[PDB]
């Protein structure tokens, strides 16, 4: 059991340890599309690229790169997309992304400013009557309605296709909380967020997978993704404590290369997990 396992890493200082073990042991796939010379300017970190053989395509003729991976999780039956903030530049194919895999959620783990510097274009409208046009991939996006609370935002908005003049609900869950340096103290505020999501039906077989970012697209958003498949697999399975976070981890970097960037990240999703299967069980 990983509660024991937890008290063991943490009496013994070890977390250094275990995030290096992980760090040794993950896969490490070729990533040649998105060092293309011509894909230079699609990437915010030289050291953040998608695996060629799980990246997402956009359908366009011209240039179908996006630093976005498709992390498909099979015995769980839950898929995600993970992908940077977008970029001034990437905002049009951001939105194309969305519009093609018939995503239902987008779940934002960052603020647009940290640290004084900008992690995430302004990819959404802050007004009804303000709606977004993006030229480049044919697309209008409107705010119908916002839902301000104390840990999250939830917002609704409507993705139209100028070209066959589809529309479809999007949800926008904002978590706007997450500490500059560092992670949460206590992960209930998650947890809600996590549930919240859940109750969307953003995560359900029915729909495209979830569109999940924060800067780079590995830390905050590792988290997300390790803690919604652990809880999913621990309501699965006979023996709930047969779950390895450590080995689910493991499964997910086969997909994108540096899920969970700390090891106070890799401590506060033990503690996401273990405080959640309270409320599972
Ligand atoms: C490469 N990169 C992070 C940027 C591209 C275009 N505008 C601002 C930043």
């Amino acid at each position: 059991e990983m509660e024991k396992e937890f008290e063991q890493i943490d009496k013994s200082g070890s977390w250094a340890a275990i995030y290096q073990d992980i760090r040794h042991e993950a896969s490490d796939f070729p990533s040649r599309v998105a060092k293309l010379p011509k894909n230079k300017n699609r990437n915010r970190y030289r050291d953040v690229s998608p695996f060629d053989h799980s990246r997402i395509k956009l359908h366009q003729e011209d240039n179908d790169y996006i630093n976005a991976s498709l992390i498909k999780m099979e015995e769980a039956q839950r898929s995600y997309i993970l992908t940077q903030g977008p970029l001034p530049n990437t905002v049009g194919h951001f939105w194309e992304m969305v519009w093609e895999q018939k995503s239902r959620g987008v779940v934002m783990l960052n603020r647009v400013m940290e640290k004084g510097s900008l992690k995430c274009a302004q990819y959404w409208p802050q007004k009804e009557e303000k709606e977004m046009i993006f030229e480049d991939t044919n697309l209008k996006l409107t705010l119908i309605s916002e839902d301000i609370k104390s840990y999250y935002t939830v917002r609704q908005l409507e993705l139209e296709n100028l070209t066959t003049q589809e529309t479809r609900e999007i949800l926008h869950f904002h978590y706007t909380t997450w500490p500059d340096f560092g992670v949460p103290e206590s992960p209930a505020s998650f947890l809600n967020f996590l549930f919240k999501v859940r109750e969307s039906g953003s995560l359900s077989p029915e729909h495209g997978p979830v569109v999940v970012h924060c800067s780079a697209g590995i830390g905050r958003s590792g988290t997300f993704c390790l803690a919604d498949t652990c809880l999913l697999l621990m309501d699965k399975r006979k023996d709930p404590s047969s779950v390895d976070i450590k080995k689910v981890l493991l499964e997910m970097r086969k997909f994108r290369m540096g899920l969970i960037q700390t090891a106070d990240q890799l401590r506060f999703s033990y503690l996401a997990v273990i405080e959640g299967a309270k409320f599972i069980m």
